[PDB]
């Protein structure tokens, strides 16, 4: 029934009584568990809204209350007669927070509580929405001090196409189809870089060409934004010992910010809600980096420490991965930049843990993205048990929109 | 698109569709409210239909299926179990049925030499010194001076109500961890309440950080004996590093043969309390969970310090870089001593192989991610791009209870 989660580095023995709170449903079964596994009426959304709305109140002091009493009503209405509703302003910031909060694969989940709103549900057309974008990178960048934001656009319409967002991200590196298979710059944003080009961009040749942004009212021609050089800043990549690495001209950008996701609440949908943080040194060493289907240097930097590729059990790969992480590291803290090691990233999820544990009785997580890309028994995490379920309001996963 | 789960390969954009899944005949903890992937842990009438399953697997095995030798060993085990509510394997299928279980293993990335598994059937066992000398000749056999060989042995099955055969040391080797009065412990902390236990028996301790302990052996009801190993038969690997000089002062060690020892196998119905397997060692292992783990032997922190490191904060990227020379020290010493082992690179690109055999065969194959994927260099291994599908078939290993 109620789930027995043990630490094992500390034999420490937890439930989850929080799971009860589920409602949609995931892949695994009795019979088969797909954990592992990246992707998947009327009056039920009057439901939906109103399990978020006991959500609400109980937040604040005013649980089960008295203006908990109207306020259910206007709902009530709302969607009676319309099928759909608008939310109140601080309901808003309520939800993405909780979203967040939500999140079973977000390491960075201790900082849900500190979170800016921007508030654009007033966007028509794609003009506005591009300055909203600048302006989020804006306040989110902060000269350095990254702070963590999330720009709401308006929430999808029965009738009505959608705001998107076309870019994966706020901030990315174009991605090129040379002309022999090769690939030049982030291979992860070939097909989008296409799109760009379709829709009349000048492309660069560049290793870390900047991408313009794609923007989508409803039911309208995507148009492309060129994205004020100033907002976008980018770390060069120098290494604490090693004097040949920035010879490699290797560099990154501060800002993570999702763009593709839909932010789902109260029963609601918000296509575009763009969200960024702050990175985890591990993201640009060595997934970013390293993976193959990526930017893919460990073999470069490895011949450079002068190792031996010639085999796998002279750790070469396990070298390099070490240095290029160490080099990311090192290079924000040089230029003043908020980065986060994963260990001490996940030191503090640990905490996340328990201070949930007591909050509201668990948290859900998702072990395997929640585990570090490099030396995983290495952190806390990878020895505590942990228990993953769907949780509205959530983010969610959408499909492209073309 | 299939009636079953799409397996894809975020590297490769290969995809794939488990239908294997289809046959487990068996309960998982994970629920479609929610997934318990990462939890370590989570007969009158059914014994037949157990081991009816079993004999049709047999016959396909052999591909004798359908057949009358198939329906005759059918109406054989009923016969048998119908009149005594048990029944044999016969010696072939025993064969077959362990390596089934491993094969079936899903938290095993060794399973590419399923195949090759060396089976000693020791059904005929009825004392415990008969138990230690089977054990010896398995150790004598699989050590094989280093170039080592996988194998098994099983011990008589479960029965109605007579004492099981039962293993208390977990693996066939494990050193000996002596609880200081000053809170610590000495040596590997894994095995305290079994070095606690042995102690409790007769066994006088060493002193040492890698004393090998004694090896405790229930027979049917009698309750333990306890019997030593011959310190010529337990292969031992002292540890270097080959660039780095002051490693091997370190005074580490490890042993050849991982032999795991308090499992359970089942086949058909059929329950082996002790029936212990080795294989070979995968450098992390050692050199990461064994050496590393703070719960264990944990070596970190000093090796850190012998490399000048600054430990005072993370950021300095210090567990990481000691860790990968703890794992490089332990391919080389084990590499340089002539003694089978494979490095995680090495390991799973050919688990990946194995996958891409038990599609064209069974259709699927079970994994536990979270176990398959190495400690270290997690992603730098093709695997870790690798969704995978985790299910109980039948031959397996199961877990079982400390016997006390
Ligand atoms: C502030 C410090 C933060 C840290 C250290 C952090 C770190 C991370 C990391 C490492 C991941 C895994 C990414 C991957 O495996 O590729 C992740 C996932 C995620 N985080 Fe964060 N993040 C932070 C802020 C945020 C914020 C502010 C939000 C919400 C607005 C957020 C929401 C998410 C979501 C939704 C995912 C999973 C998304 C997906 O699967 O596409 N994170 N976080
Ligand atoms: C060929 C050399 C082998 C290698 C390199 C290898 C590798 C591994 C590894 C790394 C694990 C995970 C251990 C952990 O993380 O705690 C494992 C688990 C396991 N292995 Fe192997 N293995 C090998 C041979 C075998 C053999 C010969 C058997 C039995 C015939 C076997 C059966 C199992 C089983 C049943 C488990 C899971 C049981 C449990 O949950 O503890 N493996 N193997
Ligand atoms: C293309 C794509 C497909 C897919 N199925 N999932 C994803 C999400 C995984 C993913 C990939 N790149 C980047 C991220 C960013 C995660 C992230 C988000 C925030 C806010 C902060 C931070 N440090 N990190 C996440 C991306
Ligand atoms: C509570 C618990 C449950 C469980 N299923 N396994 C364990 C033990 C985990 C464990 C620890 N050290 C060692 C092993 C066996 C590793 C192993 C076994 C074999 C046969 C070959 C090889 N290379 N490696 C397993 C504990
Ligand atoms: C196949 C596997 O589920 C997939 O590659 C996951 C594994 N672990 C991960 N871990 C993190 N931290 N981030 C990821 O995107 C992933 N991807
Ligand atoms: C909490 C976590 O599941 C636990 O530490 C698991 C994680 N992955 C593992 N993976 C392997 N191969 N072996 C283990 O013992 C573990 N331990
Ligand atoms: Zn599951």
């Amino acid at each position: 029934k109620f789930p027995r989660v043990k630490n094992w580095e500390l034999g420490s023995i937890t439930y989850d009584t929080l799971c009860a709170q589920s409602q949609q449903d995931g892949p695994c079964t009795p019979r088969r568990c797909l954990g592992s596994l990246v992707l998947p009426p009327a009056e039920q959304l009057l439901s939906q809204a109103r399990d978020f709305i006991n959500q609400y109140y109980s937040s604040i002091k005013r649980s089960g209350s008295q203006a908990h009493e109207e306020r259910l009503q206007e709902v009530e209405a709302e969607v009676a007669s319309t099928g759909t509703y608008h939310l109140r302003e601080s309901e808003l910031v309520f939800g993405a927070k909780q979203a967040w909060r939500n999140a079973p694969r977000c390491v960075g989940r201790i900082q849900w509580g500190k979170l800016q709103v921007f508030d654009a549900r007033d966007c028509s057309s794609a003009q506005e929405m591009f300055t909203y974008i600048c302006n989020h990178i804006k306040y989110a960048t902060n000269r350095g001090n990254l702070r963590s934001a999330i720009t709401v656009f308006p929430q999808r319409a029965p009738g009505r196409g959608d705001f998107r967002i076309w870019n994966s991200q706020l901030v990315r590196y174009a991605g090129y189809r040379q002309q022999d298979g090769s690939v030049r710059g982030d291979p992860a944003n070939v097909e989008i870089t296409e799109l760009c080009i379709q829709h009349g961009w000048t492309p660069g040749n560049g290793r870390f060409d900047v991408l313009p942004l794609l923007l989508q009212a409803p039911d309208e021609a995507p148009e492309l934004f060129v994205l004020p050089p100033e907002l976008v800043l980018e770390v060069p990549l120098e290494h604490p010992t090693l004097e040949w690495f920035a010879a490699l001209g290797l560099r990154w950008y501060a800002l993570p910010a999702v763009s593709n996701m839909l932010l789902e609440i109260g029963g609601l949908e918000f296509s575009a809600a763009p969200f960024s943080g702050w990175y985890m040194s591990t993201e640009i060493g060595t997934r970013n980096l390293c993976d193959p289907s990526r930017y893919n240097i460990l073999e470069d930097v490895a011949v450079c420490m002068d190792l031996d590729t010639r085999t796998t059990s002279s750790l070469w790969k396990d070298k390099a991965a070490v240095e290029i992480n160490l080099a990311v590291l090192h290079s924000f803290q040089l230029a003043k930049v908020t980065i986060v090691d994963h260990h001490a990233a996940t030191v503090s999820f640990m905490k996340h843990l328990d201070n949930e544990q007591k909050a509201r009785g668990g948290c859900p997580a998702d072990w395997a993205w929640i585990v570090p890309p490099i030396s995983g028994s290495l952190t806390p995490v990878f020895h505590q048990e942990m228990v993953n379920y769907i949780l509205s309001p959530a983010f969610r996963y959408q499909p492209d929109p073309w």
